[PDB]
């Protein structure tokens, strides 16, 4: 890749280290990358 996805690592990472239901940690986790994509708004 280009983009600084050393960070996205991150995010995931923390979303399943969650104390969430799989639901809550498969939200969290897509979020995080759909938010990491510029234009996101």
């Amino acid at each position: 890749s280009e983009k600084p996805q050393q960070e996205l690592e991150e995010c995931q990472n923390v979303c399943r280290m969650k104390r969430w239901s799989t639901e809550m940690v498969h939200r969290c986790e897509k979020k995080c990358e759909e938010k990491f994509e510029r234009q996101q708004r």
